[PDB]
């Protein structure tokens, strides 16, 4: 076993990709890493490995509830189902699955129409400048997973406190960390009780009554499940919604092809969820609960593996030119929704809500570009999911 690496590389800045990503690929090999908490580990950089790590039956994402599992965040998630392997996968997925599907999503599509209709209908009358931000991708994606939810968006003044320590590597002290997470968890409990005396139709309406009617999940099961969505949908998407919007105001032709022939926007969407690495670094470890060789390595029993999904969305042997935006790009099997079983359930919810977003401000703004300069965009650190912290637009 080599002498650890310290992953990771150093701070992700802007969109940009470390240049080791792409020598660890070429050179076919894991990297040793020492992470800043819990596990050494073996960095995965390639597609066709990050694939193995997410989704192979060798590799456990529960048995890293019993070690101090290998992460960049100074303290364990209860990650709820994406923590879990079979059987509990299974049973905590079959609850969220039908509503998170493509003909699901697809009826939410109207309103999430019409909501980004009702926003660029309040920018449109504002005139610019405008923080695509805080006007568009923060009210969208927050207001369409507390509806599917049943969260009031009318109290997120309160949860993004909370929300953002989920996603903390470096921003936020160990005490603040822990104290945001139960606040959280105190705040979900504060939902789930008014489902037992007041049944609501959404998401956490039917849920609770899978817990007291089905005995489907556990108490602590279900607060999980409905953390995950809340973090997911309010701040994971809207990240991806700010990043891809930065992609293409700092890459105007793209914005402009995409403009002029709308009709590339599932592919637009996709190449936006390849291209931008999302992830600051890596996604969840898993530990081989056998030996698995990979990388040039053995990956012994109880060894942890730290997928970087990014660095294999760059990945030459899969994606031709892969550092090059084409939105046009027709066959796109990206890891940025993960791989096999922990693929991402609201991979449709980010479709809908990205290529209906993307194509009404192109639609409804065709003389769109940013009002600072691009490198003067401020951008989050020392957080899991890279994201600009303001999008200053003009049109
Ligand atoms: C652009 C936005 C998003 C991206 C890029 C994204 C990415 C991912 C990735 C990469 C994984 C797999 C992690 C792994 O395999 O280790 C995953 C799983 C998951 N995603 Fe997302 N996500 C996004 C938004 C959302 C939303 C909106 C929801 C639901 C409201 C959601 C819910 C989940 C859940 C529950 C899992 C765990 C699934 C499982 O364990 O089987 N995510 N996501
Ligand atoms: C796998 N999804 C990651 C995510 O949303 N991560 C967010 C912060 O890391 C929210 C989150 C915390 S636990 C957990 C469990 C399942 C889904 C989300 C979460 C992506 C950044 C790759």
């Amino acid at each position: 076993t080599p002498a650890p690496v310290r992953y990771p590389f150093g701070e992700a800045v802007r969109l940009d990709l470390h240049p080791t990503y792409a020598e660890l690929r070429e050179r076919r090999t894991l990297l040793r890493v020492r992470v800043p908490h819990g596990d050494d580990a073996w960095l995965v950089t390639r597609h066709e490995d990050v694939r193995t790590v997410l989704t192979d039956p060798r590799f456990s994402r529960a048995a890293a509830a019993g070690r101090d599992e290998a992460r960049l965040t100074p303290l364990v998630i209860r990650t709820s189902v994406m923590g879990v392997d079979p059987p509990d996968h299974t049973r905590l997925r079959r609850l969220v699955a039908t509503a998170f599907s493509r003909r699901g999503v697809e009826h939410l599509r109207p309103g999430i129409t019409a909501l980004v209709r009702r926003l660029t209908d309040d920018m449109v009358g504002q005139g610019p400048p405008v923080d695509l931000v805080r006007s568009f991708v923060t009210p969208l994606s927050g207001l369409v997973i507390c509806d599917l939810l049943g969260v009031p968006y009318a109290d997120r003044s309160r949860f993004r406190h909370w929300l953002e320590a989920f996603f903390s590597i470096t921003a936020l002290p160990a005490d603040e960390v822990a104290v945001r997470i139960e606040a959280m968890y105190g705040y979900i409990a504060e939902l789930v009780a008014l489902r037992r005396a007041e049944p609501t139709e959404d998401l956490l309406g039917g849920l609770v009554r899978a817990r007291d009617r089905d005995g489907s999940c556990s108490e602590e099961e279900l607060v999980d499940l409905a953390n995950v969505l809340l973090l997911a949908g309010y701040h994971t998407t809207a990240s991806q919604l700010a990043s891809s919007l930065f992609v293409l105001l700092t890459q105007p032709e793209h914005a402009e092809l995409l403009r002029s022939r709308p009709e590339l926007a599932p592919r637009a969407v996709e190449e936006l969820l390849r291209y931008v690495p999302l992830i600051a670094h890596v996604t969840f470890a898993r530990y081989a609960t056998e030996d698995v060789w990979l990388g040039g390595t053995l990956v012994r029993a109880g060894e942890a593996v730290l997928p970087a999904v990014p660095s294999a969305n760059r990945d030459a042997e899969v994606f031709d030119e892969p550092d090059r935006l084409d939105l046009t790009r027709r066959h796109n099997p990206h890891l940025a929704f993960g791989h096999g079983l922990h693929h991402c359930l609201g991979a449709s919810l980010v479709r809908v809500q990205m290529e209906v977003a993307l194509t009404m401000l192109l639609g409804r703004f065709p003389d769109l570009a940013l009002a600072a300069p691009p490198d003067e965009v401020p951008w989050t650190r020392g957080m899991q999911a890279r994201s600009p912290l303001r999008l200053p637009v003009t049109w």
